[PDB]
């Protein structure tokens, strides 16, 4: 047989593609617009001053007045322990005492005592009946913050054990200097060594504060003066007070100068400064980032405005930060564009957001450095959010310019492939279709032609390209540039019809093309999956496409995809470590103290 | 001379390249398949319930129950202060008087003493010898959360002094109503005031829990029944209770009662519920994610059993919380695909997941909001691994979107290679295989040919073009459409042998090509690193490649690297604020208490 | 008319690109260097070991000893309660007392009170005016951690009423072993019961150390000996003290050993060993990244030099923890490049950096892990930074690698552009250099010919392609290949001139391009924005350009921007919780105590 049985490929199988209807003209857009890659984000220059709750307690200096007797304590002069000896009990010190102690720095030698019935008591120092005064000695001192006065040594007094005890002749006053502290209610304060005021340190007359101790034991005066440290004696300095406040609780006598509320307590604190800040505006909130700090403020796009008196106390010092800011970097090279706004951060922090217009060329600039050393870390979320936006900036410039780079190498090669489809329409075309069908130049655009399969039996090739003439000739000077095959059109049809072979599995009909022939000739040409060698015209080997090597011609992109991280719970001081960090635990101590005062019940 | 020597270049060097043996067939693989995008992870619909450790302390009321003896205090009758007066001492309420008074809200006028011996004394108010009954009164207006009732209103009681001190004629019952807390392990309860219990306050007769307390001090009662309110006097409403326990600690006696430890403590607390939740499964452990908390949880793959009767008290709650969350957003569009699961988070979270299938077209859309106040941040991490997992599928996403995009690319331009190797196969085949080659096409493959260099030396270009006969007679109508050159193969072999000049400093010998000439002419040649001019077919001059521009071909990608940073650590709080910020300080009181007791040595 | 109006491009405008000066020779840059994707950071393999600061307290056993006389307590025989009966006061243990307890276990029967006058009071057990030893008792079995051994059982003792109190005869041992802790600066210890000592536990004669108690109290001995547990009486074991403190304060002697504080106290504790460590340069930092943590430290370049007494403590321990960490994993393939380094990161972390050098071919491979109850999180910090350096590492290889890639398949187009360039120059160099120009291949280099523009009017063309003779002949053997337009030149210039339209609105005059006429044809031609088409060389209809489909060449990048996202902040538990958590609150027990003892005003 002069003929070979073809291959056969799924994706470029034998067709016939004769013009039948033609039509159907296609063409390349080559009018392509590239779009420079803007970001989308809206970012404005500006610093911003941050400021925290405060949270320190409200600290006053209070003096407390105290007279007490106390018998010689620990008494064993007669054989039953002279029954011991201890009067120990004191009372408040009296107004015009106190008087006297805050004037001229000493107090009298006689105290008055009220029984039930309403008698009243005379006791003195020694007996001496005189109500003189004594001087004030500091006691230990002074200490530290504890300040005390005392008059009296504690010395032996005078008694005698009549078979029982009986004695009461040790007069001692006590002026201490203390400081109270306030949470921010200021409903009450209580002093460092323990006692507790329930009381608004602020209260007046009729200021409306808080206060639920008695009212008849209160007093409060105006214009009063008192000498600021006691250690200095009689001849201390002495400082006007508006308005002074005695307290009579218990056995002791508290003073303290009332303040106004308004002008001493600050809720606000100044925490940072940052001088170059951007605002990046979201949909719904706005972004204060900070590169120096590495942190991100959110609030929300409402600004604020501080009219409460004990919010304004920070107005006049964050006005001047924002003066000394804009005159030390941004003089020149910025404007002041508007007004300061005030916004509240998630979380509870004042921003206090200064807009700045311009950008001049060149700006004044300064670093600096801190040595804070650390002990905890509350604001992390702010550093957490800075990092999701940073990363989420640099992803979108990214692949912002890949895609704009992409949009222009997409264009270079639209202009490529319509340049090169005016000299192989037909696999350009079936590329950029998808789909193999037939395209031919008609002038300027391309006349593709739809087209239909053939069965895929009985497809031969002719294994002689030369020409043979009709009276069987072989035409030295005229040889088929490619191989005659035949086929018999679809299966429902048995009629065999010979054509030429094209390209990829393609068969055309008509006058055969045809050339010079040539001595030396090695052409292969690939037919379905089976390459044939035509070696003098005439078919030699057929053999698998799969012998031949392949060029790699593929560009990898040699990237692979991130995996799963679980980020562990890292603990770095264990609950037990926490537990042993502690000289004092108020649990043990009272399980202790009530464990052992239980077992005392002898 | 009529030759000039040629240039050089390190990577196009002058080499012959005759067929010699050939072969070597190539082919471009146009049958490359392009994955689309598929996400490899695996992500569930469906929501969660979160549950959370219960800290909250058990809270329950406790009745108290005293008895005391106290004489008329700071008496300063004789002149030794009458060597005062102070009973004080107290005793703690009988049972069958915490009967009277738990019934008729009233309590019995007189006590019985004790002494070590076994006499038994009777005291009575004034002595009127009578053991009558008294009522309650809400002294201090029964204040807040202690309210407490009092029979003696503490006025002046009968004493005298015989030069000593000897009186005691004030019976007092004091009754309390007060709370006790206790942690988890429930081993001891302790009162607000702070008084300690070591004992669970669900111990019973027989439930084995701890109990430090003497067992004869115990005394357990069912069906007690006792008024609610001491404010409401005899009249106020009375609730029978199961059991009830009465303890005697010291002078007081405490009434408390016994409930159920399983149907009285719940120790998981519902946190949030998530109505909206995706579940990411990765090879270890599952991520449950929540858009609307920006939280990702993560959790082994190993579903808990809930058995514990101290945790079983949610599942009614979280049942019916998955019932109401499915009937109100998920009633149609999905179906309950299984029973719930529950998981136990790194962190100890229990969550409870609940799958969901299909998708109907739409479904119901609701939203919420929250304006809790920011104290604390506790779960960072959950938001960690959230910002983690959500970078991570956002730059999976885009960079297989990109791979699949540079696939088809890439196979485009294989088809657009093997298109152009048809028209020049030499440049094409050689910038593929990154090696200065030869290739023909035989047919439809590309037969290269690997071909050797030659010297280096003797490259010399004839400075006419045109076609001499043989007889010194120029060729008017035939002229060379390349140089002329002659080269001297090897440097190991001195003889010379003339070429001509092909692409890319290529020679070949053969029947030279030529063409018809032409009068207007200025053909440019590339040769080595020198450019050569050529009009009317002969030299004129010759100049570096580098005099002639450069076309902007290469499209740039403006991309630049991360730059490292260093998040600084950031401190809202100053420790000495964080120390400011108490009113009470333990160490400090103890140690000014301390100290002052130890100077109370006199 | 036998004309059509044209159509109009803005950007394709009809121009006429004669020759006219011609010159301004091109080139393509194929000599283009690609370079592989080398990552910048610089990486060091190692392992290293974290030490935190040591905040446990420092906890030393303390014995105490005391003394005390208590009359029959709570005494009531007369009809006045026998005025009660109390001594209850007590004085610290004499030391050669406490030398007879350390020794024999025992304690003497008399005690010594010294009244301010001076004498020496003698008191003894039931008078029996002897000095005798009594033993010890474990009294409540000891308890826990507070083993109290006593002599006396507190039984009923000797009294009697002359209608007043008076008795003393109840001799009472307390000798108790106790704890005390301090903070760092071990300025002062207190017992876990409350007590304080002011004054350092390291404190010796000539220390230096801080010590507040008055000296003629301290007294310290060499070489003493001591039973190690009372429980074991007075045959226990004993150990030698090389040195003991013996101080009287208050009522109480306080008895401790004094170690020495530099072998007793390290202040660096051991976190964790990291035994594959990677150490990342910066410009300014050090990155030590540990995968198995996910965690990332940071520190200065400057490594650090323990000198300090305090932190040499672990010395050895870590370089044995170095020493046996090399032999396990990195025995072979790895060799110890230099000593180790200490870093202190950021946070105040000891870092313990160990170099390793070489990589052999494999290692031994082990796994870890751990089942700590998470409890808090106070170095998420380190997550965050590890996690912004995974993901920037990620970032930038995968866009290194992209980068590679494009410049890959860049030069890979710019070959094929200058291929492509030989055979339709005009088209491609014109979408090189992005404005409309005329090129023309003069030998192996391009021509370009910058060429001007002409006016939009009288643009017309003939509706026959057929060439007709002189003598008004149309030649059926030609006919022209473009149809023949005609144009006015600039509007400035109303003289008309007939030329033949080329490619892309371009026209060009000389002698007019023809061929062999073909019967069949169907030629459309691109001219502006308007379609001709041209049947048998003649035209028949005019259309928009719009009209024919468009090829969908362009390959779509899709990929979407990220989007913005706000990090709600999230609270597990309320403020009012962690205040419910607490069983014992100072603040509410000082006010109720303070509250109560007020009202104790009776
Ligand atoms: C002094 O105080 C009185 C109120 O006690 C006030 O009325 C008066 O204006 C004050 N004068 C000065 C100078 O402060
Ligand atoms: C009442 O309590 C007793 C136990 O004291 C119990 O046996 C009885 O069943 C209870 N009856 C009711 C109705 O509660
Ligand atoms: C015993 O202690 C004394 C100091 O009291 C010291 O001088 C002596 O060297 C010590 N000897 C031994 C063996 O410890
Ligand atoms: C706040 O009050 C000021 C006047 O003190 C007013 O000018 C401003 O518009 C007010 N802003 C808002 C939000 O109420
Ligand atoms: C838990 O117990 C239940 C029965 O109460 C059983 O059905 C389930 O399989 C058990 N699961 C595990 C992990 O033990
Ligand atoms: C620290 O001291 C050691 C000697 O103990 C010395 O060798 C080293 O160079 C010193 N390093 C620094 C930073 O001072």
């Amino acid at each position: 047989d002069d003929y070979i049985r073809a291959g056969y490929n799924h994706k470029y199988p034998f067709r016939i593609c004769s013009i039948a209807k033609g039509t159907d003209l296609m063409r390349f857009d080559r009018d392509i617009s590239c779009s420079p890659y803007k970001s989308n984000a809206k970012m404005s220059e500006g610093f911003f001053i941050i400021y925290k709750t405060n949270i320190e307690t409200y600290t006053f200096p209070v003096r407390t007045y105290k007279n007490e007797l106390t018998f010689p304590t620990s008494y064993r002069d007669h054989r039953t322990t002279y029954f011991l000896d201890r009067t120990v009990m004191g009372l408040a010190m009296p107004v015009y005492e106190a008087n006297l102690v805050n004037s001229r720095a000493q107090c009298y030698s006689a105290v008055a005592i009220k029984r039930p019935d309403g008698t009243v008591f005379s006791a003195y120092h020694e007996d001496n009946n005189k109500n003189e005064t004594l001087e004030l000695f500091p006691l230990n001192f002074k200490s530290v913050t504890n300040k005390r006065f005392i008059t009296t040594k504690e010395p032996y007094f005078a008694r005698g054990p009549l078979a029982t005890h009986s004695t009461s002749t040790s007069l001692n006053c006590i002026v201490t200097e203390a400081t109270a502290k306030a949470k921010y209610p200021f409903s009450y304060f209580a002093l460092t060594t323990g006692e507790i005021v329930e009381g608004s340190p602020f209260f007046d007359g009729s200021n409306g504060k808080h206060f639920a101790e008695p009212l008849e034991k209160l007093t409060i005066l105006e214009n009063y003066t008192m000498i600021e440290d006691l250690m200095n004696g009689m001849n201390g300095a002495t400082t006007l007070v508006r308005k002074i406040a005695f307290l009579e609780k218990g056995d002791t006598l508290f003073s303290w100068e009332i303040k106004e509320e308004n002008e001493s307590v600050c809720m606000l604190k100044h925490w940072t400064t940052v001088t170059h800040g951007l605002r990046a505006e979201t949909d719904e909130t706005y972004h204060f980032i900070s590169k120096e700090l590495t942190a991100a403020f959110v609030a929300s796009k409402e600004s604020l405005n501080l009219t409460d008196p004990k919010q304004t106390c920070i107005k006049n010092e964050f006005e001047k930060i924002i003066t000394d800011v804009y005159m030390s970097d941004y003089n020149d090279a910025y404007s002041m564009n508007g007004s300061y706004q005030i916004f509240k951060t998630t979380g509870d922090l004042i921003l206090i957001w200064q807009p700045l217009v311009q950008k001049g060329s060149v700006n004044l600039r300064r670093r600096r450095d801190l040595v804070d050393v650390k002990s905890r870390h509350d604001i992390l979320y702010v550093q957490l959010q800075y990092l999701y936006d940073t990363l989420k900036d640099y992803i979108n410039d990214a692949l912002g310019n890949l895609a704009e780079s992409w949009c222009l190498d997409q264009k270079r090669t639209i202009t490529m492939l319509h340049e090169l489809s005016k000299i192989s329409p037909s696999s350009i075309v079936s590329e950029v279709y998808g789909r193999p069908i037939s395209a031919q130049l008609h002038g300027d655009v391309l006349a593709i032609s739809k087209c239909i399969e053939v069965n895929q039996s009985s497809v031969q090739l002719y294994k002689s390209m030369r020409v043979v003439d009709a009276k069987g000739v072989r035409s030295e000077t005229m040889c088929y540039n490619r191989p005659l095959v035949t086929f018999s059109f679809v299966n429902s049809t048995p009629e065999v019809v010979l054509g030429q072979l094209g390209l990829d599995n393609e068969i055309l009909l008509g006058d055969h093309r045809t050339e010079e022939c040539e001595i030396p000739s090695t052409k292969i040409f690939l037919s379905g999956n089976h390459a044939h060698v035509y070696t003098d015209y005439t078919h030699t080997n057929s053999t698998p496409i799969e012998d031949i090597e392949v060029l790699d011609a593929f560009i990898r992109l040699k990237i692979d995809p991130l995996e799963n991280a679980d980020f562990k719970l890292l603990d770095l001081y264990s609950p037990d470590e926490l537990s042993r960090a502690n000289v004092f635990d108020l649990e043990n101590i009272l399980r202790e103290y009530n464990s052992y005062k239980s077992a005392l019940y002898t």
